[PDB]
């Protein structure tokens, strides 16, 4: 991070135990990219490294990267290259003078872009089930199926245009037939609230 | 947050998560989470939203809350003035609250959004309690201790004015025990104080 | 705190409920209560307290031992005086207690601090039922964790350090199993905890 | 560090937490690594005695050092530091602070971290061609622990192609066979799901 | 330490140690890094919050006097006694002024030293198996016989020489025929590789 602070421990530790903890989930993403501001590649690469387990993950973020670099370099002190960008061929010092220099050219922000999408494609990935298949059970509560079908929308990432219209038309479709009733005479427009109020 | 502009403190973030995992959603959450984000910016209060895992339909019916604050806080008031999107973080960079936050008369957009957010976490913690201190009622073998503590914690989840945290407690707490610690209870004499009702049940 | 008037830190809060869930109520509780609530004004203490998960019970207790000794307070003393419930920040706005902490040459936190302190120690006297009295070695229970039981009681009961050398040294080898009494008891007088749990294990 | 702070709590506990939890993986060399900048000879030892369990290992990097020393006095004959000069047996703090402010920090740290990889190539006993897809087993599982066998062992992305199609369960290997080549992992993780 | 008062992070820490480890050598470091400059009533708020062990605390507290004792015979502001250097019978007050005085009168690093060599008394007792009793198990994997070696060696704290011929002697027949066989001077990596 940017003077040139070596990454604190509480940071390492703490994103350790998050993408330990949590797996892949949304809150990964918001997450990692509080805890690398300003970071520089060497550092955004010292998290990724400490990240244990979920290895296929790693290597599909690795291939992501691979793809942006090769997109730079396609399209593009010395100028930095697209493997320049992923931190394997620059040293620390090269980093620094190129995203202190005035201009600046943010390789940390550019490279934390690329690691951001790649986990948006994990998290994504990690969430096989679709809005569409997600329907509540028979003896199952209101209050799981709703939290089910808010995690997998929340997972697929789709625009909050079309989040508004799934979230009126697919929580109401795939209600069991008791609850399905239930919000169906509750009347249209009901507060989410209301809904699972009268569903308990 | 601001206290300059530093960066969200990673411990925050991180023992706000770890509480948000043990915790769930109890009333002690709220006065946890309004002191974690003293001075937080509204970017900065969408971070630790974000960070929450889990307990989707919660944060669904907290924005839901949100928006509504924010079209009664538009409606009360039609560098610039923030609008009410703007408060939430939703339509405001981060440059324009930090303006916004340090000038004098300083306009504390966070504090508002906090505020907003409090009160959905009110909302929240009192509907996921949802047995009320009426219905809560001490079971035939449970011991004294056990059912006071569910008494409280429920009492405390309802959150209502102090009048009724007093009369209440102490009402309640002698009315729906079990016959034989009522029947105690009310035997120790009015007035009888919890340490003395809790000694007298073991 | 006022060290300024910085807000109470994350990682304070933090430490204080894991430790709060994960002892429960043992006496190892209080001094770290009371190490973390260094200057602390009565809004900090109250945050701390409302950040106490599950313990309603004896979170209530300590409710009622405080307002106790503010009423005590108020008896005895009755910017303005701070009355019993000012102490307890339940009538005073955070600039009242920064004034009154502040102010040259009344410390009000620490006497929230110590009445908190007689509430946690009557809780944590009644968390350990059990009497020193009445704890002894079991039948095929080593002599370690007889030692630990006896000692955890001992600390728990809070009585005066005076009665403390009397009952540690006749109690100890007498609520002791057979056994392992009969080969104390002829280890000798003037032994130390080393050389008898030694001889036992 | 070097002023010479001491070396601060925090670091010491986060990293007995990592070495306790996440026992003797490749993810702990980047960790030590980052909670040892510019830290003393003197701060290394401490952080190193503070390792509980894994004597074995340690006993295994302390020899290490000792060979990394050797070498250093075999090629290296205030005063020179000599080899133990490094390890911080036979120096005084006061003699560790006046060479780092010849940087005696990063070379036992090298010594270290070399002990280290030779620790965590050793619990990883498995090899990359004996790990192969199970009759019930997601491939989801096999994938990660091929690729936490090979970041362990440190030509592998070469043969990590020729693997996938090996460790491939008789149905998963007919669906990759029919994949086709040059499929990508996310393609090909997608197909197999 | 130095004079704010302990930090929550060390002390948290500290309790956490104490409880994971249980007593192991380990602890030792610990806690002499975490009590840099420390007074004796920071050492005692320490030793306070150790949960459970109360029988170890007992006999660090017995040392504790031992050590206070042999100091008020050897040293017959004012002059600091044996329960001075303990932080039982001087404030805040004193113990500042002992430290900060330009003569350093120790308070915190010789009730230390005596925490120390109580801790050390506990560990030793907790580990009441020698280094010559222990052999490898019938199916015991080797590393694990290693480890628990190294561990009772680290405990006596006691040397090379018989380490090494014992860790061979004691193993099992068939490991030990194969280290026997294995040759002179090989390293632990080369034992372990040949015994997996
Ligand atoms: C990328 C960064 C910089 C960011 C950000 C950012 C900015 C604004 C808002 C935000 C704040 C307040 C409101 Cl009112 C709305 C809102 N209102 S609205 O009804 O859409 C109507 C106005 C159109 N929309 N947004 C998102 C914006 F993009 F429009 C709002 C958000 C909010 C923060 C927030 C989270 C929360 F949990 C509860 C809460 F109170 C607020 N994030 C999301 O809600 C994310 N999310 N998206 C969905 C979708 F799957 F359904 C869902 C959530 C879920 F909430 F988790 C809940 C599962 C359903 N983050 S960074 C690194 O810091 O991450
Ligand atoms: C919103 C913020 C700013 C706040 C606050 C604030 C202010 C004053 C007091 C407070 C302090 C001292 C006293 Cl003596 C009393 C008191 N005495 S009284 O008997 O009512 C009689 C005088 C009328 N009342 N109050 C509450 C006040 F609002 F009246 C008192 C409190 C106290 C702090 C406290 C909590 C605790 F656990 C133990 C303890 F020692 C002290 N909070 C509560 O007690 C909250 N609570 N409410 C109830 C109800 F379900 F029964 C219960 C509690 C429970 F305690 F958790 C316990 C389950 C039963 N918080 S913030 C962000 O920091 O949250
Ligand atoms: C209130 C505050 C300010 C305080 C304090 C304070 C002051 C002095 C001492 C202390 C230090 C050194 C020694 Cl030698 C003695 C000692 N020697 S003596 O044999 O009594 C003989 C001289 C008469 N007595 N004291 C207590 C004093 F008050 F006299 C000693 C202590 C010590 C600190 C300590 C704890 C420990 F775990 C191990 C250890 F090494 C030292 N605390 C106690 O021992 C507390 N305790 N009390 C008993 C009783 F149930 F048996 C027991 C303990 C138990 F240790 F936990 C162990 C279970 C048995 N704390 S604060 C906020 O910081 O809490
Ligand atoms: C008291 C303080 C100030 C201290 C210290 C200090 C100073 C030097 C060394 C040290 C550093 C490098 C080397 Cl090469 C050697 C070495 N080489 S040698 O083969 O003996 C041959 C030269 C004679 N000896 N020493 C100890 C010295 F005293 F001689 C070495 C050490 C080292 C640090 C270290 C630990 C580790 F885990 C792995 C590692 F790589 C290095 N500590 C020990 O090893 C401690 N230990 N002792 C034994 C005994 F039970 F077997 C064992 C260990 C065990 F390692 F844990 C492993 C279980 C077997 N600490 S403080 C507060 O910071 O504690
Ligand atoms: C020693 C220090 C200083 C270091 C470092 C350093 C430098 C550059 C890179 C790096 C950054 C970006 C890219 Cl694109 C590549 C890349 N691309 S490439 O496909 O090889 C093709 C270009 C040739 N290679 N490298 C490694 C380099 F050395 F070549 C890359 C790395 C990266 C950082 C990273 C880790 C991650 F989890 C996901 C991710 F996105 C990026 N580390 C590794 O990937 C390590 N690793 N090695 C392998 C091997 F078993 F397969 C595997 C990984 C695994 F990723 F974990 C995943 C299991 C498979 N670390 S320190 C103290 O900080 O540790």
């Amino acid at each position: 991070p940017i003077v040139h602070q070596a990454i604190s421990p509480r940071t390492l530790c703490c994103w350790v135990k998050v993408v330990e903890e949590k797996a892949f989930s949304p809150e990964v993403i918001p997450m990692f990219s509080a805890l690398s501001e300003g970071a520089t590649p060497q550092d955004l690469n010292t998290m990724l490294n400490t990240v244990g387990g979920h290895q296929a993950a790693m290597q599909m973020l690795k291939e992501t990267i691979n793809e942006e670099a090769a997109e730079w370099d396609r399209l593009h002190m010395r100028e930095p290259r697209g493997s320049d960008i992923a931190g394997t061929t620059s040293t620390l010092q090269e980093q620094i003078g190129w995203m202190t220099h005035n201009p600046p050219i943010p390789v940390g922000e550019i490279y934390k872009r690329w690691i951001i999408l790649g986990l948006n494609k994990i998290v994504r990935m990690y969430s096989p089930t679709s809005i569409l298949d997600i329907r509540q059970g028979p003896k199952e509560p209101f209050r799981d199926y709703v939290d089910r079908f808010y995690k997998t929308l929340r997972a697929e990432q789709a625009s909050q245009e079309v989040k508004n219209a799934a979230t009126e038309t697919l929580l109401v479709q795939n209600a069991n037939p008791d609850c399905k009733t239930i919000l169906k005479a509750l009347g249209p427009g009901a507060t989410l609230e209301e809904m699972m109020t009268a569903c308990q």
